């Protein structure tokens, strides 16, 4: 990553073993549950394209997902190249292409040079947006169940039903009342319209 | 978070993997037991709105609770907007709206700019107050038992009863004597009024 | 806590996740065994009143003990207010009351201001003394056995007996010879007076 | 490794116990699965030849692999010596030979001297390229199965098949359709040409 | 402890939770095996008397041992007071007594003042010598077996016997040949005098 | 150890609990497998003689080995004294003897003084060479099997045989073909001379 030292210049620091290990574990434990994406974003704070490639490449399973992600990255890179065509002056900074942003045709020195320029060309932030676009599609694809099949069981506590319902909506990126069991549905119908979630959960407790 | 370096300027630092992992674990282990709230407050010391959103978004379960929290945050944001209406001068700091404080319509650069201004606009401290308001309502809602149902068993040591009693009061946010078993109740009645808790526990040992 | 940086000014630092987790675990594992108190004192080195409240508030069980501690803290605060009455000049440091020292009516900024003043008002050290007074009473109360009931068994090695004896004395805050078994008691009587513990343990080995 | 301190000079730092332990574990757990190579590259960021030799030498098993790697390193060193022949001036920097780059005939002081020269001779980056060449050959050799033997089972979900297929291709460094089961193959044939992987996985879900 | 910062002044630093936890564990796992003493010495590098008392006081068991240690410390303190009698000038450093060195009648500020004086009065190093004197007596006392009872079994490999023999000598602070079994004893007698341990172990392999 | 701070002077730092614990564990887990030696060398980077003695003394078992090591160290120290005889000028640096290099008759202050002198007397590097000489003899002695007894089993995969073969050669510090089973031996004989290990392993797969 690129960090500010104790004296206030932006410098390159090695990715820590703690960071590397945290990412690999979360993917092992959680696969592409939606909460993996904000964890990815937090663990890659200040990342260079080189560091982002490290994090993706260190994943050993889920290789269908990692191929789908490469495809998304190649589409965003090709759209970058459409919007930002490029033409080198000795000693001067060249303009990045899509494949430079994705870290496949650029060196770590060029990446640092772009990211610490005045004004900077935030190649790490741009690449991370492409990656997250790709990861969101994977989360959606790996979602096991439609929101239409989340219905409250006859003996299921309302809180447990709402937890399943919002967990599914999150992964898929009045239905709550419609899919409630007969007993809660009655209670909820009687609350009247524009009830908060707190009020519905209180009523059905 | 925003920290002071070794040379005494306020600078942005990445959220640590240690911090991220501590929060996720405590929610996995403790759910919305009341002691989770002072842990949240301690783990988010110096946080930007971006960092607070990271911590909330990295929770994978309890999605009914996290929806209730979004609702509370939207109410506080709307009250902010009532009290502090806003109208940009090139290069100058804009005034934050509710959604800027909650980190949904502001960038990390704007958040740092507000929090390190002279004088600062403590957007992270303001947002954290809204979050804690929301978390306290959740703790109260998830409290399993009324204080009225905490009564000392015929064979239950007085200390164990008092522990259950104050654990429940804490989550719900002379009753102690009234709910004691016959044997302790006698002892306690005879101590006379304005006995300390130490004196009651000593007497019933 | 308040620490000296690498350049020698006293500055505020966030409580670490390592510190927070160490305290919670030691209370989970050891409850109010006497050795918990020197651990508390070591983990709270340089603490502000805010940090001390964090550490106490993050404990989830033992809520009878934490209520007894609040009582002790309120007594010490009221005695502070007796000895040090208070009357604000724009921009000037106000004098702390008992409730300021205990961190309930003071901000973190005021606490840092007191603790780093020339000369300082060590509000964190004062509060920590009150807490430790309260914790010692709890250790004493939770002591399972009287020293009078620690007697050496007919087959118990003398070393194991002495370990139980001094473990109990520590928690309760010639008896050793009197409570020894017949065989050691004989040996010990014959050593004559003013024998060291090393000499008694050697003799009874 | 060679790192920049807080004041911006390139200095030598000891390899951390965290780094050493991370590498040894990943080799214990993953052997020569392909994802071990990007982990090696990330854990050896800024490494001297001495540090790279440490990491290789601390591996206790897989000694057939570590002998094959020595062979590859000796070939690259001999090609270095072909391209860059060498001839010492008192106090002056000598030119490195292949065996200097691999750290067997150079001291740590010479290695730092080369790597921090203006302009630098990046002996650590050169050696790491040789090592990675050698590691890729080992990954290929230890690949258990040909891509030709990865075929979708009659009851195997398409996603699980694609995961095995791309895991194998990765280690070996229209076949996907040809090796699909009869049911998916039909669906896939009907999609028409130039379907993305996302579209094939959606269709076969 | 007292450490040098990044800028080269000697300053006080809080004892780390890592240090505190390492000590407590090693005593839990190893009791007073001899290797506990060099671990104590390494974990207390730069310690103040306050820090040394922390480390001793955080031990929960072995209270017979910790009482024996207090006795040894009181003897060394009384001998200090014999050799170095003391008589305060406003603002000036007082001379330490035995009980000041052991940290019972001195403040942390006085301890830092002594240890960082020019020239320094190394109260932490002096106290640590007293503690180690006391710990060595405990190791000796807790030694389970006399060296006279370490004899090689008829089926015991010579290496395993030598390991037990030197483990015992270490704790107790030609016998090796005399206590060998008949078969090795013959081999060893025939080697002739002034054989190294390597030669004896080779011969008996 | 002696490290460079953030400002570029060589200063003494305490051995870390992480370092201490890593060494003790690796000896517990691996005994004197050959890979323990490069781990020792990496964990003792920048060590003073005091730090090296700490690491050796913290090992609790293998006391026959640690006695053999003391013997080797005493031989190297006596050869040092032969090559470098010594004769003190008030305030001046004395010349080190063998026992000074091994840290038994020198203080930590003298050791730092030598190691940071201009030019330095690298007492830590010299002692570490003696230790490693001693450790290599121990690895050799504890090697369980002769290379002559490593032969490929009739059902043993060639890769597994080569792993055992090079693991043994490493500890002992055309035989490969001679000790192969009949089936591989045939294949290998037919490859012709000067085949690489990669080619032999490919052929026998
Ligand atoms: O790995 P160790 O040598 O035991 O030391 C570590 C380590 O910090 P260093 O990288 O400076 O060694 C940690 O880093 P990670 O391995 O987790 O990346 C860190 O944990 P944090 O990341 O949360 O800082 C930590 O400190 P903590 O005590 O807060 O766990 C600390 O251990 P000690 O400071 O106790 O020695």
């Amino acid at each position: 990553p690129i960090v500010q030292n104790l004296q206030g210049q932006m410098v390159h620091q090695c990715i820590s073993p703690r960071t590397l290990n945290a990412w690999v574990k979360v993917v092992e434990e959680k696969a592409f549950s939606p909460e993996v994406i904000p964890m990815f974003s937090a663990l890659s704070c200040g990342a260079t394209p080189q560091d982002l490639n490290t994090m993706l490449n260190t994943v050993g399973g889920h290789q269908a997902a990692m191929q789908m992600l490469k495809e998304t990255i190649n589409e965003e890179a090709a759209e970058w190249d459409r919007l930002h065509p490029v033409h080198i002056a000795p000693g001067q900074m060249r303009e990045p292409r899509g494949s430079d942003i994705a870290g496949t045709t650029s060196t770590l020195q060029e990446q640092i040079g772009w990211m610490t320029h005045n004004p900077p060309i935030p190649v790490g932030e741009i690449y991370k947006r492409w990656i997250i676009l790709g990861l969101n599609k994977i989360v959606r694809m790996y979602s096991p169940t439609s929101i239409l099949d989340i219905r409250q069981g006859p003996k299921e506590p309302f809180r447990d039903y709402v937890d399943r319902f919002y967990k599914t909506l999150r992964a898929e990126q009045t239905l709550l009342v419609q899919n409630a069991n007969p007993d809660c549905k009655t209670i909820l119908k009687a609350l009247g319209p524009g009830a908060t979630l707190e009020e519905m959960m209180t009523a059905c407790q």
